[PDB]
DNA sequence: TTGACTCTCTTAA
DNA sequence: GAGAGTCA
DNA sequence: TTGACTCTCTTAA
DNA sequence: GAGAGTCA
């Protein structure tokens, strides 16, 4: 199996290639009416993507390296966490974008957590609006807000109490 | 069926049958350190469930009525909203539990909204913890909290800026 | 060893 | 969160 | 007409 | 949010 040193070499190669990706400025809500700025290192929209990178789905990519004539492949966003536990509380760990920008591969924009924690950041009020995430959000979630509920609770008779 | 009066009669029949379901008291967090009480009308765990009701999945049921010698069937929680639009902003409308208790069919615990709004209620701080839902939550979401993130944003080198 | 494609899968509302 | 089919 | 089962599907992380 | 196959 790959040694820790070999894993670090994979991570170092990933960082060097991704650091050459275009760095794009995005102005984002932070919560409480405050705005901030994030810098995403964005993979190209079409091939070529960069040494070792290939698109396996509309917004899914993989990283590949050959070591001692054996081919190894990882999800493109999982590489910063190859030295971390792969599960927590009986749930699998996922790469999670604090920036909600799939093409972005900035490791300063990624955390390693459960799919429920990952999903939940979509509705978080944000670092300046009341975020309670132990690993703090970088922005207000894209889906925070009043929502668009079509109909609320209602009864025709009087069989029910709340 | 097709007539408003037929639709009203279905809702009246559904309300009468659900009104006989056992009423279960649940003590729930509301946000802000406050606790409250909800009264859920719970479908039985096994057959028989009630006139017109049948189980199609572990926590899935359907309501069925014969009208004009024709069988009409709906998802068991959708019946209160049969007169509402079936989509919103190009998104399908779903029945959404404010009590987060699938077995509960109390119409005072249900709303009609997109699936994103539905899911997002899982993380809401609650009616006394800062809920901004236009149609207000009845309790804090079951997944609100700091989370259990295994690893946060990090870099081995010095190529990236947040 | 490498690139650019192909396919199917998981979870919990 | 959904819809539809097979029996009795 | 009614009941009790069966199977597969949708969406967006 | 994932892993794996094919071909040159
Ligand atoms: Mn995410
Ligand atoms: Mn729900
Ligand atoms: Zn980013
Ligand atoms: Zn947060
Ligand atoms: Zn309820
Ligand atoms: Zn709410």
């Amino acid at each position: 199996a790959l040694t820790n040193a070999q894993i670090l070499a994979v991570i170092d190669s990933w960082e060097e290639t991704v650091g050459q990706f275009p760095v794009i400025t995005h102005h984002v809500p932070l919560g409480g009416g405050l705005q901030g700025t994030l810098h995403c290192y964005e993979i190209p929209l079409a091939a070529p993507y960069g040494v070792g990178f290939a698109k396996n789905g509309p917004t899914r990519w993989q990283y590949k390296r050959t070591i001692n004539q054996v081919v190894h492949r990882w999800g493109s966003h999982t590489v910063p966490f190859l030295l971390e536990p792969d599960n927590i509380n009986g749930k699998t760990c996922t790469a999670s974008h604090l920036c909600h920008n799939t093409r972005c591969h900035n490791p300063l924009h990624l955390c390693w957590e459960s799919l429920d924690d990952n999903k939940g950041r979509n509705w978080c009020p944000g670092p300046n609006g009341g975020c309670v995430h132990a690993v703090v959000c970088l922005r207000q979630g894209p889906l925070y807000g009043p929502g668009a509920t079509v109909a609320g609770p209602q009864q025709r008779g009087s069989h029910f109490v709340v």
